[PDB]
């Protein structure tokens, strides 16, 4: 059955406005940044040292306009980059993340140092602060602080990064109504992720996969069901058998890492099976005569906000 109207209704329910269109997200972002700015002055004052400063930039889905609302009991995810005014060769990357952790000591319940960011957890959302060294002071590269406290020397590094280049690639892939379909299809699959996975890499992973493999589908209108079917099939086509089935997807800018690499062999096998089931549901929605049956098939994978008309 034709299901484009219901996909567009679903899109309206799941979409979360980007930073430039969302005063609440800007305010919450700016609240944590001020907490970092004020905290650094105190931490360093208390050591009788000059505080480092930083330049923030928007990152992640709320920067790229690929954001979704969480399900009840899920969290918003505010991604921000902070570029510290330091030479990467003067500081251990873990020690620079400790500055940020210490700055936020007294903010909500404080912050957690993770492999790739410093996270502040609040009721119903967290703020992931990616921590970078200054490119000019560091020899011209923008490097992110990798590693956890008490991590071995091999598991901490200043890793070459290109967050602006990634955002530019996502923004420039398509334009106008074609780009709108691309963003809708990323959002649909994020809600699928949230509904069908009890999964952290799937956000970036699905976005990078869409960059490589998304194709517009339009005739008498945009055909989101068909664009998803082609995209899901293409993702499945790109699994390879190592030990078991894996999908390896390079980031399309430095450092060209596999954005799915954190997933275990079993998580990848489960991922593939859930993509197969989604593909069948997309095919079923096309072939079903009754709109009710087509939409029920989709709601089984996209969840309760996918509208299922009566009859
Ligand atoms: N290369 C990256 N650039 C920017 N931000 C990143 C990068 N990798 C991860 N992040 C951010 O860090 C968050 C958490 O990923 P991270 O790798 O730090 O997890 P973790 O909790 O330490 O687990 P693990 O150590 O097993 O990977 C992501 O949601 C994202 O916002
Ligand atoms: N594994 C990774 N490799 C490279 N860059 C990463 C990785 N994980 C995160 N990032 C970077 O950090 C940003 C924020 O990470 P996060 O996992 O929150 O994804 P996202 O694009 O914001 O999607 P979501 O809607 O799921 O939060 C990504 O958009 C990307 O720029
Ligand atoms: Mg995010
Ligand atoms: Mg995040």
């Amino acid at each position: 059955a034709p299901v484009q109207k219901q996909f567009r209704e679903f899109h309206d329910r799941i979409k979360l406005a980007q930073y430039d269109e969302n005063q609440t997200l800007r305010d919450e972002r700016d609240a944590v940044l001020t907490a970092v700015r004020e905290g650094l002055k105190k931490v360093f004052a208390d050591r009788g040292e000059a505080a480092p400063t930083f330049t923030p930039f928007n990152q992640g889905s709320y920067a790229m306009n690929t954001g979704v609302k969480p399900l009840e009991g899920g969290e918003y995810d505010i991604d921000v980059g902070i570029i510290l005014n330091i030479a990467k060769d003067d500081h251990d990357p873990v020690e620079v993340k400790k500055w940020i952790r210490d700055a936020l000591k007294d903010y909500g319940n404080g912050a957690e140092i993770r492999r790739s960011c410093v996270t502040v957890f609040k009721p119903g959302y967290h703020v992931d602060l990616a921590v970078y060294a200054d490119p000019e002071l560091s020899g011209g590269t923008l490097c992110i602080a990798k590693g956890k406290e008490n991590s071995g020397d091999e598991h901490r590094l200043w890793q070459i990064s290109d967050p602006q280049g990634f955002q530019d690639r996502i923004a420039s892939k398509l334009s106008g109504d074609d780009a709108a379909q691309f963003r809708r299809c990323i959002r649909y699959l994020k809600r699928w992720r949230d509904f069908r996975f009890s999964a952290a890499p799937l956000g970036i992973g699905l976005t990078a996969a869409a960059y490589w493999w998304f194709q517009v589908s339009k005739g008498s209108g945009y055909d989101d069901r068909d664009a998803l079917e082609q995209f899901v099939q293409t993702m499945l086509d790109n699994f390879h058998d190592g030990s078991g089935p894996r999908l390896t997807v390079e980031l399309p800018v430095q450092p060209y890492n596999d954005v799915f690499e954190k997933m275990t062999g079993m998580q990848m096998e489960s991922f593939k099976s859930k993509l197969q089931a989604l593909l069948n549901a997309l095919k079923t929605a096309k072939s079903r005569l009754e709109l009710h049956d087509a939409c029920k098939a989709l709601a089984d994978h996209f969840g309760s906000e996918f509208p299922v008309p009566e009859k």
